[PDB]
């Protein structure tokens, strides 16, 4: 029994209100500029020669001694083309202990006609012919055919195609015909199928937070304030500021030259562990909420089924009628348009995601080849051999 | 009052249906092959000598000059074993300005008996003894005892234990006795406790998406079509295709030689930010759903408690009876088997995860030692000293 | 009709119970020690000279030959300060083919007065003056002003400010005045605004799992057992063990020198894919649960609205009364304190997170400068030029 006489309140039911949230999903319409060229479009070829022109006219003669020089002769454009096309380089003659008669061959304009797939020079000298000159001439050459990845910069507006050097220096790509240049021993030639830039109109997904966090394939980036940003491989310019001349957001060039430490990655692992625990808390709070609902719903059905003996059977989708022997225990015996009370929609699910990992510029085959060639030169110029 | 006369419909309640999803959890039974050898099992030892055999018989004599050579003498297997066991290397004699009488010591078969922990040669030459020979002989040697990590390849079926060189070249491990080899100045000896391969039968967890995304400890990988894949440290072969001879999925060798750029990692950070916002949306949609349910349940209880004054007391687990002074306000006064209406099961929770980070091959101590030794040689062969 | 006669049970409703979970959120009060110094506070400057003192007194004279040496003369503290302040280095004289009269200039105590922004030496020698000495003297020098990042170690208790060398060697920072040192050609001077260490009292968030997974800004780390750990940039010491002298948790020094491979990063990608699928399962299980609730609630309302024709109108917040023409179809006609049945609280949401990525020590500008300077020396000492 209870005490209907006197009451307390009046009361109301407290509703639960979700916390507002400013993250949305956007399909941002951008112009995405690309400089993609696939295949082997880059040819690097070096060639130099060691010269040792000596004269032995006795210790009294002021001209007694050697004249040595590492002279670089990088191949011409046409030379580099046929080199790569044949994957062999052409050089002059290997001269060893050519004295007075044959000593003049140190200066001939040799008209390179000696073919090699790979050829490393030898640092040999000789001055053991009295009152006579002695000439030694060693040659080095190599060629490679690789795939060069061209990046994008701004220097203002209107992004520009650019080759990045391992040291950080940029070399703009010729947009007319076959950018070719020369540096010391080496000559570089780049020849893509089509010149200039390419761009498409496309919608990239984003999460609006003031802050835009976007993805485009394997590229993941923060979209800036004024809707214009350049990544290494691509530039994204949001129309609505299509007709506006803006300096885009610029990626850092050191981010592609300088590698990441193991600690930096472990730092990313610990940040992921933190968000994985974070999410486990939220999932636990939601699982507790379902527990509370299941307990409230068991109590509620236990009350309504007392009036509607056809209820529990409907909840179990079995024909049966309910008979309570206790306020908590019961017994079971045998037997157009719609209305949406919930307005629930398909649950958004985080889609799978895998970032792009391309490495550092120095590890590229083209720059690897140059670095090894220069390392081979340092290895062979360690000491002089006697061409006697 | 209302207008019972005329109606509209008939209506039905719209149920909410979850979107079907093809991700499941699998416990895939695989044969996992391992080549793990723990401890210091690798010994690298270099030894070479600088020789400068000169003769000064005046500028008229054709034999006047030096004969110099950097000759490599890598230690034998037994030499390398005792070197590492004592962490000291043995070399020949340090010869300085030994002329005509003692000049013959440039060729003796020195029978290395000079012990050093570390010894770097000196590039000294001398030809200032007339009508006489002069001999200079400098020696270099070093030894290291490290732990070598052996990887796995295919070359077909039946994965094979392999040592990877920094340049990308593979050297198969001898599965009989103590793989040993020699390259220039250096000799390498590897000696594990047990030979061949090891494998166990074990169940790796996976998420079936056509696509299998699996984890095995700190290893995380995509399981291929035909259930056979080789990682650097291990190979996983699914039985059911245990008795089938297949080429496994092969990891790329450049992925372990070439480091990742800082940009690649920031790219991973932005991809994680995207999925973190993604998940925050889904969590927000679920929190809104609970709000809707709490509002629908407050309305429902407000209706049932009008009939069952014992309800609200049961929902609050307090003995009390309800008395409504308004369709929304009320007053409160004092006072075997089971049936599962929900069929809810324990909520799956994403378990913690931390990837393995091992670094690049060049950073290994063994290859670091070789690289520094070769760098020390380039530093000392810069110019000649006068052993006068 | 049904069969009230005989029953079965008695039954009870099965409640759903959440699985207990030991993850919590902690606001751990720590003392965080910092050594942060912003701006250009580091000056590296090298200087050496090539000397070639030769005498040509004929092949009979025992003194005939050259005396060559690469001698390092690193600048003093005051020299380095004015060098960096002017970004130019001072050296001695460039001497070329100075013979007997002027040959004595190879030893003068030159009192460096030749200014250069950048100056690389030349390896030229000459011995073609009979009965006379010949002197050649080439100079090299460079200076840089960079920002040095100082790390933290333990060596026991009481963390210490430390500069890390690319080879792994540590150099403690002088906490009195302007740590300066010298190594071969190079001299290093570091001059921060304030000396010693800095620390603040602050609360870092953590997830308690035995295991503590914490975050502090862009730093993410596992908090150890005894509440004391040192990262490269900072040390965190939990009070409650403020007055206790403990060895902190020490980061590995190789983690900041050795880069991460592309494979290590792809491994992190696959681990993220695994947890992204993992979370998609849990989100799917929760979405199925809401489906079940929506079906149970549609059945329940369909039963209660039979008694309370004002219910469905309240659930739709529209004034209307319900009239059922079928146990599933109906027709619609026109028309202080609170009580919390749920005790639901604001849903915790995983906040955004971006790790810090700083790179490797070798890629620092200061050590990059030293490495390039030493590489330039190896490039110019390749062969001798004739200063005739």
């Amino acid at each position: 029994l209870c005490n209907k006489q006197q009451q307390q309140g009046p009361f109301t039911f407290a509703n639960y209100q979700e916390s507002p949230l400013n993250v949305s999903r956007l399909q941002i319409k951008v112009t995405k500029t690309t400089v993609q060229d696939r295949g082997k479009n880059f040819i690097i070829g070096y060639r130099a020669y060691w010269r040792s022109y000596c004269y032995n006219g006795g210790s009294l003669d002021g001209n007694t001694g050697c004249y040595n020089s590492l002279n670089p002769k990088p191949p011409t454009k046409d030379e580099l083309k046929t080199w790569g096309q044949e994957e062999v380089c052409y050089t002059g003659p290997e001269v060893q202990d050519a004295w007075s008669g044959d000593s003049s061959i140190c200066f001939v304009d040799w008209k390179m006609d000696n073919k090699h797939r790979a050829k490393e020079l030898e640092k040999r000298s000789n001055n053991n012919h009295f009152a006579h000159h002695t000439c030694n001439l060693s040659w080095r050459c190599g060629v490679t055919n690789t795939h060069l990845e061209v990046r994008l910069v701004a220097s203002g507006t209107q992004p520009q195609a650019v080759i990045v050097m391992p040291n950080g220096t940029t070399r703009a790509v010729s947009m007319v015909a076959e950018t070719f240049w020369t540096d010391g021993e080496f000559s570089y030639l780049y020849s893509p199928k089509v010149f200039g830039t390419r761009a498409e109109t496309k919608f990239i997904p984003c999460f609006k937070e003031e802050k835009f966090h976007c993805k485009d394939g394997d590229n993941f980036f923060e979209f800036p304030s004024s809707g214009f940003i350049c990544l290494p491989d691509a530039c994204y310019k949001n129309e609505k500021q299509k007709n506006n001349l803006l300096h885009p957001g610029m990626w850092n060039i050191s981010e592609k030259l300088h590698a990441a430490s193991v600690y930096d990655v472990n730092n990313v692992i610990h940040s992921l562990v933190y968000e994985t625990e974070s999410l486990r808390l939220s999932l636990a709070q939601l699982d507790h909420r379902f527990s509370v609902l299941t307990k409230l719903m068991n109590k509620m059905v236990s009350s309504l089924a007392k009036i509607d003996d056809r209820l529990i059977g409907a909840l179990l989708e079995k024909p049966m009628a309910s008979k309570f022997i206790s306020p908590t225990k019961f017994m079971v015996s045998p037997c157009s348009q719609t209305i949406d009370l919930f307005n629930f929609k398909t649950l958004w699910l985080p889609q799978l995601v895998a970032a792009k990992v391309e490495g550092v510029v120095s590890d590229e085959d083209g720059w690897t080849f140059v670095a090894n060639s220069k390392q081979a030169l340092l290895d062979t110029m360690t000491y002089t051999k006697n061409g006697g």
